[PDB]
């Protein structure tokens, strides 16, 4: 769920503030997301509005859940290390991944201030 | 999640046809719920009732979780018994004990036939 994966980014982001930080941010990083990413970091949100997309076509996400920001899973954040409990069903399993590899991926993205409320009917 | 309640029944009652044979029962069984139970399996349903309305007030829940008939959660059936893995949180423990312990309920009721589409207007 959302909040989980807030959690997840201030883990491997100590001293982050998630949606103040990251949402909005590109042409991926919010609600929607189309055109091309303007960097690295706005390419992590890109994959991870995809993972979502392809969880989707997942049988056990079908039957199982309705939604993905809202279904809660079960990880552990050590340190900075996220780990998705290798116990959650395989469509929690599939979201949880979803969620710690962009976490993961915007620890590693360069921020670009610029980048953050760039006007979407414009540049996307 | 619904679709575990369904498969719990099939566990607990195998051979079953869950929707068939338990929705639209008594007055507490289906949508709402109102009046005296007509019989102990209608006490199953509206325990079950009950069970989730508790489930919504548990802080873990309460804001944590969108709506207890979507967490999905994880559970295993073993030849006829199922069992609630400890993987969960306290939300989705409380969701698979109430689902649990209706499919349980269910196992043992006696069925009147009689009470399948009980008049819910006139009766509850
Ligand atoms: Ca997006
Ligand atoms: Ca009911
Ligand atoms: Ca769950």
């Amino acid at each position: 769920a959302l909040w989980q994966f807030r959690s997840m980014i201030k883990c491997a982001i100590p001293g982050s503030h998630p949606l103040m930080d990251f949402n909005n941010y590109g042409c991926y990083c919010g609600l929607g997301g189309s055109g091309t990413p303007v960097d690295e970091l706005d390419r992590c949100c890109e994959t991870h509005d995809n993972c979502y997309r392809d969880a989707k076509n997942l049988d056990s996400c079908k039957v199982l859940v309705d939604n993905p920001y809202t279904e809660s899973y079960s990880y552990s954040c050590s340190n900075t290390e996220i780990t998705c409990n290798s116990k959650n069903n395989a469509c929690e399993a599939f979201i949880c991944n979803c969620d710690r590899n962009a976490a993961i991926c915007f620890s590693k993205a360069p921020y670009n201030k610029e980048h953050k409320n760039l006007d979407t009917k414009k540049y996307c």
